[PDB]
């Protein structure tokens, strides 16, 4: 028999029976997220390799809500983070993207003293509706990004008296026991201060940070467009399955995940936010941007910036596969120091001013072609299999 | 066991019992067209995906009917429509491709009066034994393409006033209640003028408009030519499983499917055809004709036509992945205006007087090889099993 | 549990029981000829998308004997066929392969008294020791292809007076009811002069074939180098799947098949034969030859000679994917003329002399490997299960 | 059901309660070995082809012991073999890959007294705390490749004359009565010189090899950078599948298997690891080094060291897919000739003694993401199903 269809009748049907018929079928068309996400039946899987499938619209886009949780306490009318890196989040991008309905997250690439100072000119800042506003207080909210030292203590202590409101642990791997017990230190300390924690992609490591007590989770590792080519890696994750996999455990406990790295388009965003994420964390897309940190250049004819990863030779020095304009493939500085990301650049795109309603707009087109109104519905919709999927072939 | 042959003989068979052995294996060689466009199994699948295995031949090419159905009350002798789009279909070739056994929708990218005119030169036009007349007035068969919006039933006033026959309702993704009103609209306006509904590429997107009264469907989302890039797309189908998935269900109403995008060549026609399609949609491989809008120009060397997206920057300023000759990567306009198509230009094709009996050979010699002398003997066999596929990896 | 190996000792075994508990395990390592070759599981595959693995080796390479069967009454010492194309074979062609214990098929091209004296010359020749010589006669074989048209019946005749020791029935689908009688026709003009019958790529074609008289059968439909982009074709298989497909049924009943298309290095030979083949029959693989047709001509500073498809529009005047140096992709002629085939060029190859010893070298030296010294154990052991196979991905 | 996760809570988990609901799933997220390594569900893979999950850290990097047996009585402290290749390894190579904790495999492409003369050179050679010296002698080991003609019988006496510690026995294909015969010839000559048989890829030839006497094996067939390409070759399996397949067998019985071919980085030598080998083999990677024989040039402005194949017409001469700066494509000099790898150059890489600290470095970072200490850790949690790996598909 065929598991996708009933019998087909002997005569032809009435159009108008047309809508009891449907109710007949033995399963919905395509695949549900559960089907799609099946490590065994499809492999890892990135965001090029699926599609979400239409649904029904009943709403124009101008009522799609893309309101969404960052953390447990922060609730976003965008969901968009900018990444802490060097070349991407300073106050001037970290104001930019929360008037927006955004929040940035502020490098920790310098001194604990001019990072608290970054924090500070977003807190204090003074035509913008859907601005990420503390709600008593009326400040602009205000991310940044530690390690997991005992020196980094001392620097959330500094960015905490800025009016930090939520902290960053900036890690490749988040599930070590020095983040873990970092995140328990940082729970009794700044109890108000919501804790992001990671990186991760797997079910087993998101329940240890989640039991430390992150009030959310940054999902990502090798997904990066200035990460180290893959082919080079040997740990990390297809991007869709992480972001699968970590918010349908998370979920369980209402911890928001952000899926981080990897989103070059809109379309990325609503997978991502298809997949169970709460909201999507930019470096690329928000590089070459008018307030995104460091000077423009020339580069044969190209306005351009730097961009470039964390664990690159140039940013560790205190001062790639799927990428813009150009990179340099660097492994080794130091024999102890290994290369995890490249440094390269990346053309002009102008202010966020432009390019950030371009990106809201344009997910509000997409939620509404899957017949969504708002991310809990998205989210809702995944898990009961209304919300359908599609794996794309290489052709 | 072996689920694919029956247990190897003893000793050699005859060769004149090859037929009576055939009978004893456990199914055909190859795929039934239900085991191909299996979600689970198989992934979305596009016409590339694929292959029809040859069948029996007992008739020359010649005698292959290609007679199909675009509506449940429009038979054509040729199942080629030409795509709405301002730089495929006006008055000359809604004209031609008529002349030659199909039908041209034309455009609403102009003024309602333009288009009303347009329609009637089509009508009022006076070698062509296959030509698509309508059967009490000898007239060509005209189609045209409308938006859903409450300016749109005058503009349909003015096309039905000019003699149109079926209209096609022009949609990104058709399952909307502004479009299911729509079609019950003219239902009850003009009983006698076809609608075609859509885009849909779901079972479910389908059931909504068959219910609503469609006399046919356009199947397609992201499959188009000059649509932009499906990495930066969030929401579709591949082609082929959405020609699949809409004509099995439709097929069971007697709603003819057409199947709309990625067409580029003789081989997608049978393959769409033979997924259960009454016929098929061109856009790239009607642009850049003689018959076609816009004049010609040189670029580099080449004679060329522009060919767009209806979505583009340029279209909806009222005046991309597979492509011919060249295009430009444009994503926004006005920060509301989000790009969903590209605007590019497509070398000389000469004449379709030349071109649509090459398309027309070429088909009946697909059929031929596949066994199959009808496009109703091609869904038949589908349907039995009896017409098999077999899938193509990357190599 | 897990399916591919016994539970895990408790304790280490002893290295001189490895070959008791080998026998141990649940199934063979990688996968049988079975496994490989399921349209469900792994789809439709080409020479490229799999391996044979490696067996054991107790004989040297050039104990291997290439001896097979091309037709049910013709044993050759090497199992290749040249193709009947205008650009591969004709009497020098024939001779030279012959000679080398091969088997020339010359092409039709030409008037039937060309094609006659081209017969004539091969079986009047008069170092060698591996030689196709006709038992009786000590004449070198010789094999010619026909249309089935009623005008090749007389051509036949001439043929068969110049000593034609088998024919070639040439046609992309010859599961045609003109085919089938035109094999009943010669087994009863000539029942002396062997049926080599195709194109065929299914089981259901192939047992038509075989129970019209077929001697030998000639698979292959889209596969050759010189056939018309794949994504512009409908009707065909990839040549791997065709390969086996046809020879697990033609075997039943002592049916060689012959391995047509795509044969472009001694491992696709190798493949071809341990999918089922009897022989292979290159046309890519011997054009560019000495004994090849036609002149050498420069091209940017390269000696080369034309290499076209029998289906090219320059073929059909009576005078495309994977290819050697350049082609154009022609597509119609003539409205009724459609193109099957591309004409381009290949690279000078030098003589047969030199190249049919290196190709028969490689290819004992792979049977080697697989821990094969014969056609018939490299079969034996395909169907027994003893000879394995691995799929390969992508990378 | 949802065989991936237990049914969704109806209202919301306590984050406290995250590790008990984790142990409540019906399987770990990602993929166990067993199920990666599964020839009908996922076909043969290669190291590019998955990644492995991260794990729980809790110790630092350095803390990770890299040590490891290449035979079953050698113990290294780096898993790091060179290839007995003549741009590879003589004794310079072999000394300092010695001196880092690694092991030289000295070629055999010279007469046998000037091998035996490298071999020498190193046992006499006189800062390296991780130095691989002979435990009773403090003498660095040696290693040597020989063929199994009866001529490298009196190869071995001169080279077992010069101090060698172990041999490997150099063939394509190792599972021939010729090695399994010069096996027990070994291991009944020289009792204390542990003996590298191979390759091999399947666990049928492993048994033979391990049934014989074997104290190691070499695993590749067609995975080494200059090999010809695999589109070419007829016999070989997919590197990642042959090192899982061989190691699940030979761990049984305690013989340690090295992975050869195919190592381009850091992220091979882990997974390759990861997936049961206890070492690995590299010739491209330290070619080109200062360490390598052959002296430096310059192609184009690049300062390049020729890097071959051994069975290249250059190498045979007694003087391709996957490779650094350039290569040849040659296929056969002598008809009896037939060219299995090819000769080209690649760039140079600088002294060993900055590039070996990189790789272990890099390797111990790689194994602390995986939650892993130790190799014996590894392959312990990669039986267990406490490592877990995901298929990466193409994009
Ligand atoms: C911390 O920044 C990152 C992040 C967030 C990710 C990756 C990564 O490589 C780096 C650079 C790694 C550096 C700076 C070294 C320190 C470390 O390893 O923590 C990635 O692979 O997944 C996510
Ligand atoms: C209407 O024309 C199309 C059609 C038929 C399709 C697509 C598309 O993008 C456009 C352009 C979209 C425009 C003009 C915006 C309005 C809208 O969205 O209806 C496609 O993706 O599937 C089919
Ligand atoms: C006959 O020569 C071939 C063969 C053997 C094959 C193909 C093919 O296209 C042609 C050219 C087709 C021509 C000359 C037209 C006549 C016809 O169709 O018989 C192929 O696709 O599979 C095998
Ligand atoms: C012996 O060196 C190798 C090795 C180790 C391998 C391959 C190979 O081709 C050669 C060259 C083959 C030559 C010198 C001919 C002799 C022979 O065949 O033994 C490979 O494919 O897997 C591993
Ligand atoms: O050097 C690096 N190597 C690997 N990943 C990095 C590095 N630097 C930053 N990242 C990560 O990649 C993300 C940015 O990804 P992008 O948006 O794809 O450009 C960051 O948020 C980090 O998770
Ligand atoms: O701008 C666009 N974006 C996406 N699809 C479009 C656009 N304009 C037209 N289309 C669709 O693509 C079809 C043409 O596809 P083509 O034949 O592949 O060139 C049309 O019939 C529409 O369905
Ligand atoms: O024009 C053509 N179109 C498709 N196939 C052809 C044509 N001409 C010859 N062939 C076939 O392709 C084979 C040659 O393939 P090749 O060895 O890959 O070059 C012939 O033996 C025929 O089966
Ligand atoms: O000529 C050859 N053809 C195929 N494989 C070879 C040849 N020469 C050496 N090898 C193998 O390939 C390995 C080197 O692979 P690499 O590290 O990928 O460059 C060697 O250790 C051998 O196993």
């Amino acid at each position: 028999t065929n598991p996708n269809a009933p019998p087909r009748p002997d005569s032809l049907l009435n159009p108008s029976d047309a809508l009891k018929h449907l109710e007949e079928y033995p399963r919905g068309d395509g695949l549900s997220l559960q089907e799609l996400m099946d490590s065994r039946k499809n492999g890892g899987l990135t965001y090029n390799d699926f599609l979400v499938l239409p649904g029904h619209i009943n709403f124009p886009a101008s009522d799609v809500s893309l309101q969404s949780k960052a953390t447990k306490n922060i609730v976003l009318n965008t969901p968009f983070l900018s990444s802490p890196m060097d070349t991407v989040t300073e106050d001037r991008m970290a104001i930019a993207l929360a008037l927006h309905g955004g929040l940035g997250i502020i490098h920790h690439n310098c001194s604990a003293e001019e990072q608290a100072a970054m924090v500070r000119r977003v807190k204090k800042y003074e035509n913008y509706p859907y601005a990420s506003k503390v709600p008593e207080s009326k400040q602009l909210y205000c991310g940044a990004a530690i390690g997991t030292r005992p020196g980094d203590k001392d620097r959330l202590k500094l960015l905490a008296e800025a009016g930090l409101d939520v902290v960053v642990l900036d890690s490749s791997q988040g599930n070590s026991v020095y983040q873990i017990e970092f995140i328990k230190w940082i729970k009794q300390t700044y109890p108000k201060i919501d804790v992001i924690a990671g990186n991760v992609v797997t079910r087993e490591q998101a329940a240890q940070l989640i039991a430390a007590g992150a009030d959310g989770l940054r999902i990502g590792m090798g997904s990066g467009s200035i990460c180290i080519t893959q082919e080079v890696m040997a740990v990390g994750r297809p991007q869709g399955t992480a972001v699968y996999a970590v918010a349908e455990f998370a979920s369980r406990f209402g911890i928001p995940c952000i899926a981080d790295g990897g989103i070059g388009n809109i379309g990325h965003i609503a997978k991502a936010l298809a997949l169970g994420a709460s909201a999507v964390m930019m470096g690329g897309l928000l590089a070459g941007t008018t307030e995104s940190p460091g000077e423009y250049f020339y580069h044969e004819g190209k306005r351009v910036k730097v961009y470039r990863g964390m664990g690159s030779i140039e940013a560790m020095e205190h001062t790639g596969l799927d990428n813009a304009a150009t990179a340099r493939y660097f492994s080794e500085a130091d024999a102890v120091k290994v290369a995890q990301g490249v440094s390269g650049d990346v053309a002009d795109k102008g202010s966020i001013n432009k390019f950030v309603p371009y990106l809201f707009t344009g997910l509000q087109h997409s939620l509404q072609d899957a017949a969504i109104k708002s991310v809990s519905e998205l989210h809702s919709c995944a898990r009961s299999g209304s919300l359908r999927f599609e794996l794309r072939t290489a052709s």
